[PDB]
């Protein structure tokens, strides 16, 4: 199953960030994802993003049209996670 | 929420600075801001600035047209912070 | 005898991978295959793959148009193996 | 408030110095001036200069089309100083 | 006498491999073969191969216009062997 | 108040020097002269010079059209000084 | 006299070798052959060769069009030697 | 006052030297001559020279558009001397 | 007197060797030959050679258009030698 | 006073020296000749030379058109010296 | 008195040497020959040479058109020597 | 007085040597010759030379447009020598 990861993506001054590109980098083999595979997603102009993420361990990469990739960190989804925003997984007590 | 930061910024000789821009770079990802994201604002011709800032720790950069980028310092916006000028956050005890 | 390897190939965000290529390298020569021989097959537009592999040890290579070759890992198919996705074969205990 | 620094600028032969530029490089964060902000002031043909200086610590630089920028020294304006000339601030007992 | 070697050459995915070339590099002087002599014989489009090997010691080279020559291993033909496939000679207990 | 420094400046053989230039460089800033400020006049065709020198310590440079700059020495005009030739100030006891 | 050396020249797979050349370099001067002298003669398409060789020690070279020269070994034709193929002398006990 | 120095400049064969030039390099600050000042006096075709030197210490340089400047020696015009020739000052017991 | 050295020059295959040239490099002064002198002899198409050698010590160099000069060795002719072939002098027990 | 230096200039084979030039260089400055001053004369076509030299130490140089400058030696002509050839002065006891 | 040296110089194969030249170099000056003087003679078409040499010690050089100059050796013609070939002088006991 | 040196100049093979040039390089100052003065003398086509040498010490150079100048040696002529050939002076007991 795919857990829904949804939210809005704002910069540090309360405005949406445009030209974004969010990438999920698999680091270990899962039941349905092969290692070293990237899954991309492009937010809209208002900053809304929504993805269907398969469980496993991933590295998050954020690219904004003139930014070298910003390694936000590693997220992990098990068979107990509930739908939420991307930021909670980064801030979650791993 | 967001704390409102408003004021006017000048130089030693009591004049507004022109063609400048303030950039806040988030050095630690938060519940609403992802790490390593810059949010910028250009003051008006009178040097007046006004912007809504999300909580967390930020690094402040001033860029003036021609001059090398200046690293003013680091600010921290907590849940108990009250509105004020940008200078007080720089001068706040750490 | 050739075990049937069937499945669908997706990434972290639950989408098929296009322009992909799956290669199997015979690591150790067997009574049916000769060592250092590559066998590859391109999945369809929906990311569905089905191959008939001979038994032995193989190293799996994932090739994507644009990215450098990925080293998924190593599979070892015995005479007693049952049909299934290659994801189970990489994640099988060794 | 701004202390009013006024005077005349003469060289060693008792003559006005032209094509000058007095700049104030702020070295510490103040309640009204951000770090590394320069404010220029060009005196008239008779060597008269007058500036309104916000209190704090400054490094005075005197740039003439000729000798490289001459570091006159560091000046400091508390909230007790009275209006005067820049030479007294340079020569004041720190 | 010439031992007949016959078989079908397949890659890891149970398919014939085309454009190949099997070379037998003789490493030791035999009664009828001089050292460092090669014999090339290309199999058909269905992967069928057959040679008339003279007894002795040989190194097998599999050249497939691609990966460099693949030293599959030394074969040895005694004067008590029976006709078979090349893979058995590779896998034979030396 | 500027001491008057007047006289005639000749060479070893008793002739006036033409195309000359006398430069005073303030090595230490005073209440009326800022540090590292140069003052120069060209003497007349007869080698006669007249100066209104502010109090303080200066370094004297002799510049002739063609020769490299000469370093005559250092003078120090106190408050008890009296008008006289420049040549005495270098030769005064220190 | 001359010992007769007649036979056919096959390769590992039982085929004749074309564009071949046998070279006999005399490594020790004899009653009838001076040192460091070669004699080269071309076998036919069937691979047959016929050589009347004088006594002494020789080094045998196979030169086949395209390949680097091959050093088959060294032969020693004595007075008690009987006619035979070239392979027997190389394979003879030394 | 100026000490008159006159004479005739003859080379080693009792002949006048032409195209000559005598320079007096002041080496110590005097009451009437600034340090590092040169005064030339070109003799006539018959080798006669006559100068009006001031008191002090001088280095005599002899430039003859040829051999490089010849540092003859240092002359001191003590304020008890009487007019003479240049050679007497060189030969004088300093 | 000159001893007659005659014979037929054959290679290891038992054939005449054409395009040859035999040279005798004298290494010590003799009664009739000065040291470091070479005398060439070109055999005919059937390999026959015949020279009239003066007694002494020589080094024989057999040069053919091809392989580099092959120094067969040293020959010595004393006042006891009988006419023969070149090969005997090489093989003679010196 | 001046000593008369006269004579004829000859070489080993009793011949006049043509295109010659005699140079006297004042080694030590005296009451009549300044130091490092050269006085030269050219002998006539028969090699006859005559000059009037002042007292002191001189280094004598012979310059011939084509040959490198020769350093004949050093002469020391005194107050009591008698007229003669420069050969005697060069050969005089020192 | 010049001893006459006459003879014919051959090579190993009993032939005259053409385009030759014999050089005698005097290595020690004598009462009739100055040191380092080279006297040469070209033998005729039949190899016959006839020279007459002065007494002393000489180095004998052979020069042949095509080969680098040979160093034949050393001879010493005394006052008691008898006319003979050049070869005997080389072989004479020393 | 000049000693008369006369003779004939022959090489090692009893023939005159042409194109020669005898040079006398003086080494010490004499009463009539200055150091490092050379006097040439070209002999005629018959090798005859006759020179007049002033007494002293000389080094003899023999330039023959060939071998570089040859140091024949030192010749000393006192006021007792009698006329003779150049070779005797070289061979004379020094």
């Amino acid at each position: 199953m795919a857990v829904k990861i949804s939210g809005v993506l704002k910069d540090g001054t309360g405005k949406p960030v445009q030209n974004c590109t969010i990438q999920l980098k698999a680091r270990r083999n899962s039941t349905t994802v092969v290692v070293n595979t990237v899954g991309s997603e492009n937010p809209d102009e208002a900053g809304r993003y929504s993805m269907d993420v398969e469980y496993g361990q991933y590295s998050v990469i954020l690219q904004v049209d003139g930014f070298p990739p910003s390694h936000a960190g590693t997220i992990t989804v098990y068979e107990d996670s509930q739908p939420g925003t991307l930021n909670d997984f980064l801030c979650a007590m791993t």
